[PDB]
């Protein structure tokens, strides 16, 4: 049908923008703090700390198979990988600062972006 075609359409150019979206994000942490989930033979517990881990490859896959319906179901995938960083990690750490700076920087291309969705549809 071309109701599901335009629906189709409408979720593609969302895509597209939430992958500019998500590169700009990631431009926020030159280190790559956040790039790759955490790894398990490198931190053994960290799955009796955090029940959701998050990252930018996993949010990348999910991108690609067009997985986020809406920016409501993205932000909060960002939020997890800063929450989850900020619970595990101290507030003394090099870990934790790079969520917050994440966080803030963050907070303004979101802030855009979410203008953006609402007033392109």
């Amino acid at each position: 049908s071309m109701e599901q075609v335009a629906m189709e359409l409408r979720l593609t150019e969302l895509t597209r923008l939430l992958r500019s979206v998500l590169d700009q994000l990631q431009d926020k942490d030159p280190a790559r703090i956040f790039a790759q989930p955490v790894s398990l033979k490198e931190v053994p517990d960290y799955l009796d700390h955090i029940k959701h881990p998050m990252d930018f490859a996993t949010m990348r896959k999910r991108l690609e198979a067009q997985g986020y319906k809406n920016l409501h179901e993205f932000e909060e995938d960002f939020d997890l990988i800063i929450d989850n960083c900020m619970k595990y990690n101290a507030r003394d750490t090099v870990f934790y600062r790079a969520a917050v700076r994440l966080r803030d920087q963050g907070g303004v291309v979101l802030r855009q972006a979410r203008r953006e969705v609402d007033s392109i549809g």
